[PDB]
């Protein structure tokens, strides 16, 4: 009887499961409860710690996925299904997972904590692509990941109200971080060495925890993959959050005709609706046809965030912090088939100039005509203004730069200039197994499978070079979690990864070739997004 | 084994299964192949008869559903999922079903042949709501139902070409009718007394078989429930069919740029695509925003239909034919939550005037502004031009009259005036169990469960009166199948159902109350759609 699969934590006892990898076993504790189930009167409220239990909680399998929209744009297609729920939906979903090496470490060990993305409306810690076994086996760190509420359940906000304050999904994540502080030692993990990493909305979440004092004490380093809290999609204002919550209420019959609509009556009516009914009307509250925009996201209300992420990033002192940040080569391409005219995943998407110009308004919603003209100016090649392949790549750059690359470059420079040690990458390898079309390149999200070492899975069909590549990346991430520095403390031979500075703006390319040092994260394009375009809006 | 579960037909031997009902058993032969699988090079081609087979084909369960779009507007909702595929999808789907009384009839028995609807893009003979057991037990009829190809697989058409001539789904249905002629006697059925019945696109199908000489000899009576072949959604012109097939081809990368163009190359490239890839782009070829319009429907090309259904209906000689036709009380309401602004199944859908005016353009697509104005004039109550509930009901009337009621009334009068004996009904009972909101009333499709006797299913929660009502309706349908006359052959007690005539236009209400005779199928509204609005379009 393997005793390493039995563990006690502050709330009670647990039984885990042994997971195999080609390099040897790992111990996993899947489905640990960290909150009271946020159901009934608790819908929309901050999470409450899980009261202790008697007996042995089974932690041999993932728990339920939090209620969420399910992507049906392409039934049966691996490229989208890999992100969809792979356990039943439930509002009873606040559970977390721990992978720990075997044998259990005897000395405290650095902890990696994964926060999944999914635009704040989807995602689950149980997805096959977030399987922590290969990372824990290869680098002998401890890995934690949590579920947190998404969509209306995590982020519906009637600002000011007690009944739906907003941001409860971010509090779910915080509660889990408090849980790691109090219990990760029982797994051999070092609560004084906790590195958050996250992708897309999970990166925005990691960043929001940097900027929230109650969370900032629960971790020591940060990794932000393809996302940032200052993204145009990552936060929303009090007025717009209240409008979205109120329209959601209207769409599900709340409040009943002739009844008052103050915040208490509205949330109470919302709390009587079946969860799926809320899910089914979520996309219908966005103010305009768009891509890369999500209905229920963190709200800037003075509580979890005392000011906007932009204000807090500018004023912040980040001495003592190490950050790893990065982007994939083609951040925008994946979003174009969700609404840009002329795009299809099943053809070459060779759009016309008219389609490009309409696409700019979908990819940059809610901006004046003069602003759109400025976008078209910067992104047209005026020697080939109607070449469809260039227009396709250009709209991909518009969406990616506006939503990911330039918010990230912005954050990276302000952090580096104000005290933090920053490392930056661009991920340029396209999986040999990628099922999206070739024209999308390296889409948003397709470095994750390499960070988690999925190529080592013997049941998959990756190449031998991709396995070596994956091991390289896991070493980088674990080095950063251990020491604050992705460079090997022992290999002065291997090419080095220099820090990112607001001046030299150096970053490395991650692909099958050895590291290559480059300068500037699309500096010219991001000067347009970050410096000029705002001034353009002020003078309307 | 029971002897009567074993049957031989022209192609080989079958084993059926015994189905229970509260009144006694029935013998069912589910999943009989009637065509060669229309796969590979046979995709888009007319069906070929199923070659005979060795041994016993198992006919104990339903076979596969033809590839089709799956409704995701409301995940988990009974009201939509009752229509979704309940067997796996396959291009190998040309199977039919035979229910027969136990014990097997010894003298030839009248045959009812069900053709399902689903807008020509969806549907299956296996759906629970088409369970033929209660009709066959209660009325000792033989019941047949077939699968036929839908969507692009049944109705993509490059007119003229041999590679994709169109209407092959209608040819599937005909092959099944030829099969009933050659084999139904083996089940105790009388091939000289075959009554086709069908709902929505199945009723349009039944109507198309009336107007096609090769089909017309395969049957003797017709029931058209909530649909007609002259409906604005039920057929499409050669040019528009070619445009839709070509855009579908484009959306899936056919032809590979820039090689290709002619119909042979286009269809060959389409035949190499996974079926699901075609399904995934089906809705993106419709010319504009609309409700009650479908991409791939029967094409008027001079072959299956030598002329438009309207022309053939007007010229036709229908002596010797008996027809039953009818509509539900609220033909339009279902469709409004699929596109009309302001509508939602989860609220009261109390639309504003603005929404109603925009809805008219969605419900009456591709008409001039002046035509839309005429629709608004006819459908506004000018004493209450802004009352939300009246506007909600008015747009429902707009969609239902235009798409169903007035095409049916038109067909009914031309048939009766030109030699057919016609009976007409309006179905006015709203199921006690109906899951759609109360404001939708008696939606499109919700008489089917009463015609098939589903209230007798003891695992369901219908009322005692709905069971009696169901039995009364099954009597009418079977009486009409046996004698051509829904009226009880001798019973003078029960109130009488008088024929529909182009002069008196009498019809009956079907609900829990005894029959009531009424005159005029929305005569004033249908005069607007059938007589005036065409003249308004002629002078643009
Ligand atoms: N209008 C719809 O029915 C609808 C369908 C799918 N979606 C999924 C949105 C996916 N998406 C768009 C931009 N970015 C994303 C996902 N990022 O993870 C949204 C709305
Ligand atoms: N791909 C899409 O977003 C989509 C668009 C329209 N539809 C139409 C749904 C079905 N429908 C609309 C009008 N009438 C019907 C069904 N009639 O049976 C489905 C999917």
């Amino acid at each position: 009887e393997d005793a390493e699969l039995l563990v006690t934590v502050r709330g009670g006892r647990l039984r885990g499961i042994r997971l195999k990898t080609p390099g040897g076993p790992v111990s996993a504790f899947l489905g640990i409860p960290f909150a009271e189930p946020p159901m009934g009167p608790r819908r929309f409220l901050p999470p409450e710690p899980k009261q202790p239990w008697s007996g042995v909680v089974d932690a041999t399998t993932f728990q339920s996925v939090c209620y969420q929209y399910v992507d049906t744009l392409y039934p049966g297609f691996e490229g989208t299904e890999m992100w969809n729920p792979n356990r039943e939906l439930s509002e009873d979903c606040l559970y977390l997972n721990v992978w720990t090496p075997y044998p259990r470490p005897t000395s405290p060990t650095p902890v990696l904590v994964w926060i999944y993305g999914g635009g704040f409306y989807s995602g689950a810690s149980s997805l096959d692509v977030y399987d922590g076994r290969f990372l824990v086996q290869a680098e002998r760190t401890v890995l934690v990941s949590m579920n947190y509420r998404v969509g209306a359940f995590g982020f519906l906000a009637l600002p000011g109200s007690r009944e739906a304050p907003g941001n409860v999904g971010l509090l779910d994540q915080r509660l889990a971080l408090q849980w790691v502080q109090e219990n990760v030692a029982a797994f051999g993990g070092d609560p004084t060495s906790v590195t958050l990493f996250g992708e897309s909305a999970g990166a925005a979440s990691v960043g929001m925890h940097l900027l929230s004092p109650p969370s900032r004490g629960l971790f020591h380093r940060a990794v932000l993959q393809s996302g940032a809290p200052n993204g145009p999609w990552a936060t929303v204002g009090m007025g717009e959050a209240r409008r979205r919550a109120t329209q959601l209420a209207h769409l599900v019959g709340c409040p009943p005709g002739g009844t008052g609509g103050n915040d208490t009556e509205l949330v109470a009516c919302l709390r009587t609706r079946p969860a799926q009914v809320l899910v089914n009307h979520e996309w219908h509250v966005l103010p305009q046809e768009s891509v890369f925009r999500f209905s229920f996201v963190p709200v800037v209300d003075g509580d979890f965030l005392s000011d906007t992420p932009e204000a807090l990033i500018n004023a912040g002192d980040f001495h003592g912090l190490q950050v790893l940040v990065g982007v994939v080569k083609d951040e925008g391409s994946y979003f174009l088939v969700y609404g840009a005219p002329g795009f299809s995943k099943d053809n070459e998407s060779l759009i016309s100039r008219a389609e490009f110009l309409a696409g700019v308004r979908v990819g940059v919603p809610q901006v004046s005509d003069l602003a759109a003209e400025a976008v078209v100016l910067h992104y047209t090649d005026w020697l080939h203004p109607e070449d469809p392949a260039r227009l396709r790549e250009a709209l991909s750059d518009v969406v990616g730069d506006h939503n990911v690359v330039c918010p990230v470059a912005q954050l990276a420079g302000r952090l580096a200039a104000q005290g933090a040690r920053v490392y930056a990458y661009v991920f340029e390898h396209r999986a040999s197994t990628l099922s999206w079309p070739l024209w999308m390149g390296v889409p948003h999200g397709y470095e994750i499978e390499f960070i988690f070492g999925i190529p080592l899975d013997p049941s998959r069909n990756y190449t031998a070079e991709e396995k070596i590549f994956a091991q390289r990346l896991m070493r980088y991430w674990a080095n950063f979690a251990r020491t604050g520095d992705p460079n090997e403390p022992r290999d002065p031979k291997a090419p080095q990864w220099p820090p990112y500075t607001a001046g030299a703006q150096q970053y490395v390319s991650l692909d099958l070739r050895p590291l290559e040092v480059r300068r500037g994260l699309r500096a010219q394009a991001c000067a347009f997004w970050n410096r000029f375009l705002p001034k353009l809006l002020s003078a309307t």
